[PDB]
């Protein structure tokens, strides 16, 4: 009466439970937010890959069942919605989940950045996670595990170093307030990138993040929520509706063709639920 589910948390461990075959996803995302102590729990949730191997996120409010049609109920932990501010978190534990996210973020290439950028980051990890520089803990070899960009140059790890030297005396509190301040300028930071074609059949990326929509084709457009009335798919297409012109006269809609009507069905989801969370809540 019980399915055994499995959850890659953001550390790399694995969080394992049963479930009852008939909960919905509120059950096993409570039992992981327990399990990590995390109190504010709605910046986050719970991916799945489907049959065609697509990340999803689990609706919480639907049986697991029906979302996850094999009976490997095997999940991912991961930050949902990205806080534009995350110093008005409440709880250093909640900034904690969000920079490692945000490392793996980065090491995965899905946050771009500086080389300077990339350092300095770098430095705030290695301040909260080892401590202090010393001469006597820290051979020229003592940060070998971490990663720190997609590509490690010999160089980076040097500045790394030079910067960690400098930030003697800071707590794991504020060295990963620092990392997030910098991070949360990122110009991708919390941007959820969808592929997408346009009217003309021009290969473009669809963002979506707390502040709006995002069009790339090389960053285009930026549609911010106050100024989308609508959104909404049919088939492959996806669809918003917005006043353009400086006096806001007229409606326009504008149109995305998306790679089926899952990808379009996905994407619609995503903003709809940015929007909520983000303008009402």
């Amino acid at each position: 009466a019980s399915m055994q589910c499995k959850v890659i948390l953001l550390d790399g461990s694995e969080y394992t439970c049963d479930v009852e075959k008939r909960s919905r996803g509120q059950v096993l995302f409570d039992k992981v937010c327990e399990h990590l102590n995390l109190l504010e729990k709605d910046y986050f949730g719970l991916t799945y890959r489907d049959a065609e191997n697509q990340k999803n996120w689990l609706d919480p409010a639907k049986e697991i069942k029906k979302q996850v049609r094999s009976g490997a109920w095997h999940f991912s932990f991961n930050v949902k919605f990205y806080p534009p501010d995350p110093a008005q978190l409440s709880e250093d534990i909640t900034r904690y989940y969000l920079c490692l996210q945000l490392r793996d973020d980065i090491v995965s290439g899905r946050l771009p950045c500086s080389f300077v950028t990339l350092a300095l980051l770098g430095s705030y990890t290695v301040q909260s996670e080892l401590g202090d520089y010393d001469p006597d803990e820290c051979g020229s070899d003592y940060i070998s595990e971490f990663r720190f960009a997609p590509n490690h140059t010999k160089e980076l790890e040097d500045k790394v170093i030079e910067l960690h030297k400098s930030h003697r005396g800071m707590t794991p509190a504020e060295a990963e307030m620092h990392f997030l301040e910098n991070a949360k300028k990122l110009s991708m930071y919390g941007v959820d990138l969808h592929h997408a074609k346009d009217s003309e059949g021009v290969e473009i990326m669809l963002g979506v993040c707390a502040s709006g929509l995002l069009i790339y084709r090389l960053r285009i457009n930026r549609f911010a929520w106050p100024k989308v009335l609508k959104i909404s798919y049919k088939r492959n297409n996806f669809y918003i509706k917005i006043r353009p012109g400086e006096f806001e006269q007229f409606e326009s809609t504008i149109g995305f063709k998306l790679p089926n009507h899952r990808a379009a069905k996905r994407l619609w989801k995503v903003c709809v639920e940015h929007h909520t969370f983000f303008r009402l809540l």
